[PDB]
């Protein structure tokens, strides 16, 4: 049988690291609450992260690695957002930055994980920072916020703009070393609180050449690191969508712990004015299960795209316009979908639910904030995908 | 690579079912305009329909029958109802039903198709008629509605009530001739004009008890068929989800066609009022996006569900209460959906969509009668699904 | 007290024109069936109208006229529209063409109303005619589409294009005797059948000059009837938001009558399925009150609009920028709200609504006929409104 | 008319609403403070009875003004722009005195007499339990969510005394500060600033003078019917006057995000591209789109407002089905505020979710003024559906 409300366990020989985040998920959920006052990551969601091998996802086999598929690491982020949003969110980039550092020089890939094989990256990809071209590299200096997890990584990847010959602009990452950036504590949100996305401050940080490598090569196989690793099912792939592909799992995972614990808290639930116990009455039985629906087809609209994926990396195969759009795209209407899902139950749960010793508004807060970052903004993907299918060029005022 | 916006044409080293609809889809696509004043499915699409073998899709292959996977056959009125809906809506019935006549008596299905392997038959399944408990059978008396297709089948299905020792209700089916009824022709309706769901007129009609099921019987596999086809990857299931899943394939081909209609006449719209070309304007655009996700998110739903229908099948399982609630419920969902998509377009149509010489205000038309049919209501699926999450009994007042 | 589910007869010592209406309202009704396969408005319906008086509820005083206050006018347009759409529709603007004539000189209402005070145009404003600049006037050819009420009306207002000495578009509007243009019948729609809306053909017809107005000088009071009337409480106002009231109007006639029908059918309603009395369920009884809140939100949003109409005609004052894109698109939310309404019912109301011999059916399409007009297009109206907003320029590529 | 907001009223001499406006930019100032603080601040509660707002529906007798509901709602509406949780709780501290005036004339003079600024907050939810002795009651029990508590000098308090033949019947008790204890249990996700504390009664003695049914108010049938035979507002049920203030607050926090996200729109960069997006379409329609439908909302509030104001006026107790309208229309209104709201929201980007983000506040306050008992849509739905249906209501809800 297939399963509507959340992920099928994956059938292999032994513990999958679906059923191995299912064991410690109780102790993520018990850590939520202390987890939303301390605006990061407690150290032990990320320790028992760490010992079930779940940061290891898309690092290199030859480093130690296990280069899960995209579904597999994806339905785990679903998971674990059910326990802790913003832990999910955290993580699941600090995951998905190892799979793009595979694309960057093999000597910076030794340079990370020969050193430490459990090291990970956060970023801040918008380009504030500005470059000067020295020799040998950049000197780059910024302000780069937004940095979910940054506080237990050891390295970032920043974003910024180099110029041509011309004065086009070359959007680049580099990768720089802990030491190289202090991290400033401005992470004063109301949504996914223990993301822990401080500030990176960038003081004439000198980037080296070999840590840098440019965006548009590692969405077309074109950057020092392609052809590494030929016996691998998820490196032969355009990075962003793999980098991304976090925003809407943790989406979909708060959706669906947004069901069961709005059924949770409606089995017993009485009028304050009447007395009468009304739980079970039709208004919220059909609300339980049109959130339901919505949530299973933006599950399977999710499983189809990460399928797609898969099937792409597999055969080494880069896809074309209309399947990158698609990949670009999809995950936002699923958000979009899964933010009505919550909303519709939000607004049957009375009073008591945006009180502080609610989980509801926890999960309120957290999945309307999946909905804001610039990769899920639906405005700019309805924008982008109706472009490709009329046969229009590319916006480039959105990304 | 994956198809987000219709069917994958199945990977065979023969010709599928699927492509054969799509080399006659066109001759379908011609007879819509006379197919709609007609009031019935004409007898060119019938003939073509039948050439391909499509009504043989759940006959039993020991009478000459394909036996199709759901998921397959659902996708061939899905893409046949793009060219003509009522064609595919009333031509899907006339297939579904076999799947329920292989759950029959061996006599029965002897005498329908050892005599024509071609026959088929239409339905009107709301007991309305009349019971008289005589020996050896019952005699039926009562006006059967909406029997789409019916002109072109040779034989009825029939729905009654039985009676207990208790007085309580048993829901039967009956198969009847078509020398055993009269066809009146009261079929003039807003909507899958073309289906020609007209009235079954039957006066003293006798039937034999071995052409008598119980509707619970043929839910459960205690019918007198069960086990007539141990080979079968599609008769060891219940009847109901086989015999209404072409509804919701219907209200998809329309959604997806209505995408596809609705692209061709934008590209060259212009302002009447100011004379500017306004076809790739921007809300036009996103209204396309959003609605080329929303069914793509039906046609995921669909697909997953149509899956699960499959897998169980292949294994003889009987599905359990809650994926049967699933599978009842799903397709109305989807269906609400693809409604939603379609006037998001329609909205933006313009007054030339509204004349009769338009594609769109058929599709609009058909699309709302995809909704309105009593086992797509979604007030109701999402009543029977509500309550079946929170562990209630079933409401008797709906099914 | 207020009403909130439609119009407040105005307490007057005499009759209103509202309370007429509604003495006649029964007759209208019983044509509907016969008005919609009729394709124009029947002969009888026109009688009852210009019996009470309606046609001349914006006809100037001197001749006959009665000068009503748009919410009194657009009130018994709302009423007219629950008995027949197309009726409504196309004699509210055989009523409103004579606001406009009355901003045309002295001597084309003196042509016009002095030979015939019962005397009426339709029109076809968009400037799809070609024309040639002679000397008294010009030579127009073109088909004029969509011409509602066109057959009952002894003249047509026609939009066209001149130019000026620099060869920018200055939109013009040219009145026509009967005897000028041929009604081609080709009207052949799917909603307001009976409003009529057939096309006119327009053969070398010659305009003079005193037949012919600037749209720009009938916003602005500059037309060559401005002053003509000082004591009037309309005339002293922009041309269009009178001529384009009955759009939204109609809509809410609709919708009103819409929930009247659509409670009428629900008292009764047994399911076919189970047999049980299911009118009063809770699911049916929701949507009522949220489609009642929702016509009534319309209903009140237009009613202000109206009164500000009312005022600033009253006190002969141009309305601002402000107000003016307020006066153009709120109508068109109206609307919008109003189709909703209607869409929450039909999709609960079952497969006997899509028959032929349902009202529902008619009042659905109506309905969304009433957002396919240029005008009524909320896409545009959202555009207008927030460039206005923000203090942008306006956009010429709409209007 | 004026769309997007109330048309200050032509009088000679400065109207209340005016003074609103005058000290507005003060509360939106301490808006960020309040919300810290948990409750109103001060100066908030000073600058509002200063210009004298906490007597609007206070009978004339005791130096009230006795506003009509359509003024008194837009002072409200203006108020939660600059702070929501000030606008919420001062509301209800506002109708509660209309309520009071429907009291016998004796628990009036004792409150006003004393003390003609004094004011009561409320925690109507019947929990309490009730000993009946002699000359009145016995109350017991915690009484949550009590809006403006630590300003009030008294409480209404709701409870279930009993038939002859054991039926409920719900009632309102006036008791002074000295007889309950507030309880700072007030850890909200939203209105943080209402101050919505807890109120513990032990053992509290209700004198029979200070007890009113609920239904004698909706009917006319209280000690207090009949007092001022010249009031413009006492004749008229009490529940639509002391519910009003929800929507109200909900109007306003609307109203304000409209104008607050067309604020942060104008200067607005894509951070991926650089580009100043701030004017671009779907951006503009969403403007648009949320003006139209809070517009539509403040319509239907004004004329069921000016329905109230009328029915006042002529001393009219509704019919049921203006009744249905009264209890219902209000609710849909926040329905549409919270669409708008969140129209707006979704368009906002991530830098509007942080703390330093007037949009997050605005948010999350919205979204509760649909969380109350009385503006629950799904409960509206259902009290009107009935109602136009000729069906008998539902006991279940009210």
């Amino acid at each position: 049988r297939l399963v509507y409300t959340h992920a099928q366990t994956p059938d292999v020989s032994g513990v999958s690291m679906l059923e191995k985040i299912q064991q410690i998920l109780p102790q993520i959920a018990k850590n939520a609450e202390s987890a939303e006052q301390l605006r990061r990551v407690p150290d032990e969601n990320i320790k028992l992260l760490k010992e079930i091998g779940l940061h290891r996802a898309f690092q290199p086999k030859v480093y130690g690695g296990l280069e899960m598929s995209l579904p597999d690491f994806a339905n785990c982020i679903v998971t674990l957002a059910g326990a802790c949003a913003g832990t999910a969110w955290a993580f699941s980039l600090l995951c998905t930055h190892s799979h793009q550092i595979a694309m960057f020089s093999k000597q910076l890939q030794d340079e990370i994980w020969l050193k430490d094989p459990d090291a990970t990256a956060s970023s801040s990809i918008a380009p504030f920072g500005k470059v000067e071209e020295v020799e040998g590299g950049i000197i780059l200096n910024g302000d780069y916020g937004w940095s979910s997890g940054c506080d237990h990584a050891e390295y970032a990847i920043v974003g910024f703009n180099r110029f041509d010959a011309d004065g086009n602009k070359i959007y680049s990452f580099g990768v720089i070393p802990r030491s190289d950036y202090e991290i400033v504590d401005n992470w004063y949100a109301q949504a996914i609180k223990s993301s822990g996305s401080k500030m990176l401050k960038l003081v004439n940080v000198f980037i080296p050449e070999y840590r840098i490598s440019k965006a548009k090569d590692m969405m077309e196989g074109k950057s020092a690191g392609f052809g590494l690793y030929p016996d691998s099912k998820i490196f032969y792939t355009p990075y962003r969508p793999y980098f991304a592909s976090g925003f809407s799992a943790v989406s979909l995972g708060i959706a669906e712990r947004m069901i069961e614990a709005f059924k949770e808290k409606q089995r017993n639930r009485v009028r304050a004015y009447t007395g009468a116990n009304v739980g079970l009455a039709t208004p919220a039985l059909m609300r339980i299960a049109e959130s339901t629906h919505q949530v299973a087809a933006a599950r399977a609209l999710l499983e189809k795209t990460w399928e797609d994926h898969r099937i792409h990396g597999l055969n080494h195969q880069y896809p074309n316009k209309e399947t990158l759009a698609f990949w670009r795209t999809n995950q936002a209407y699923a958000v979009k979908m899964c933010i009505e899902a919550v909303d519709r139950l939000m607004a049957a749960a009375g009073a008591t639910s945006f009180m502080d010793n609610s989980e509801l508004q926890r999960l309120f807060r957290d999945a309307h904030m999946t909905g804001a970052h610039a990769y899920t903004d639906y405005d700019v993907c309805a924008q982008i995908l109706g472009r490709e299918l009329m046969g229009m060029e590319p916006d480039p005022t959105m990304v």
